């Protein structure tokens, strides 16, 4: 017998205690070292009600993050509201790391095995772990980094399809390689996004399937900058590529520009950060996940969307819930 209680968690990864990167500083300040040897019980006959929406493990993780990015990605200026603050701005090594999260002493975590779990809901195959996977701090809008792939047939998630207000995460089955350059030689805030296309007119040919009414798909319909094209940061620099031509009706690329006014992702206010350092700034990350929306005649509009940040956390947290152990 156990019961769905919630309590304070911690994380677990190979952090190093000498190495300058964002993540490998903090991932060692107030965590700790990933357990070698880890145990799994695959529970037999037993079937759970998890839920990814309603969960709080996604909004643990997403607090601790916010505190990451509060006290490393320092701005120039911080503006938030009437008050502001100015501090200083250097430029550090950013590329995420695996985080395992795990259960403090006296609870656990369930790890779902069904591969095609619907995010919410009963699981058929269920099991037991202490702690997590690795897991990648992927901040950025419309797609998803250096996730994990979908073992199975492409996955859809949602809280209430009901509405079509509430966010959709996807899965894949297969992985495509992204890449944003930027020269290393004018124009500083420039930069291109590469694609193999032929690897893209399947990826997408498949999710239109699992999809199934007729199909369209579109940019975003309005919003921040950050949330109608692709928001992310390279080695400390926030790219925004033009997701234009991806939808419409080879070797696809698009033109990315750098900016340093961005609005923050945390809550309320905008951010300057420092130019550029001079160099080739290319950061290659695969792509694992994608986040729409729903238009609420014969034809489905789908719009990419980068919302609330704390979905791209639920897309690795989903078969996972806390438990007290009775």
């Amino acid at each position: 017998v156990w019961k769905e209680a919630k309590t304070t968690l911690f994380c677990a990864s190979d952090a190093k205690s000498y190495e300058r990167e964002v993540h490998n500083v903090w991932a060692t300040h107030a965590c700790v070292p990933t357990d070698p040897d880890p145990q799994e019980l695959v529970m037999a006959n037993v079937t759970e009600n998890f839920n990814m929406w309603k969960n709080d493990m996604v909004d643990q993780m997403h607090e601790d993050i916010i505190s990451l990015w509060d006290q490393s990605l320092k701005p120039c200026v911080k503006l938030t509201g009437g008050s502001t603050i100015t501090q200083a701005c250097p430029k550090v090594s950013f590329d995420p790391i695996p985080i395992h999260y795990c259960a403090p002493a006296g609870y656990a975590i369930l790890k779902c095995n069904n591969k095609t779990f619907s995010g919410k809901g009963p699981c058929s195959n269920v099991s037991t772990v202490q702690c997590t996977h690795g897991i990648r701090p992927v901040v950025s809008t419309q797609l998803l980094l250096n996730g994990s792939l979908a073992e199975e047939e492409i996955v859809i998630r949602s809280e209430n399809l009901t509405d079509n207000a509430k966010t959709i995460i996807v899965h894949l089955n297969k992985s495509v390689e992204i890449e944003c350059i930027r020269p290393g030689n004018g124009d500083i805030r420039k930069a291109y996004c590469k694609i193999n296309g032929s690897e893209w007119n399947e990826t997408l040919t498949k999710v239109s399937e699992k999809l199934k009414k007729t199909i369209r798909f579109a940019q975003h319909s309005g919003g921040d900058l950050e949330v109608t094209t692709h928001s992310f940061n390279c080695r400390g620099e926030f790219f925004y590529c033009n997701t234009s031509e991806l939808f419409n009706s080879s070797n696809i690329t698009l033109p990315c520009r750098i900016k340093q006014i961005i609005n923050m992702w945390q809550g309320v206010g905008r951010a300057m950060y420092a130019p550029p350092i001079r160099g080739e700034i290319k950061c290659t990350s695969n792509i694992t996940g994608i986040l729409l929306t729903r238009d609420g005649s014969t034809e489905e509009i789908f719009r990419p969307e980068g919302g609330n940040m704390r979905d791209n956390w639920r897309s690795e947290l989903y078969k996972y819930k806390v438990v007290e152990i009775k």
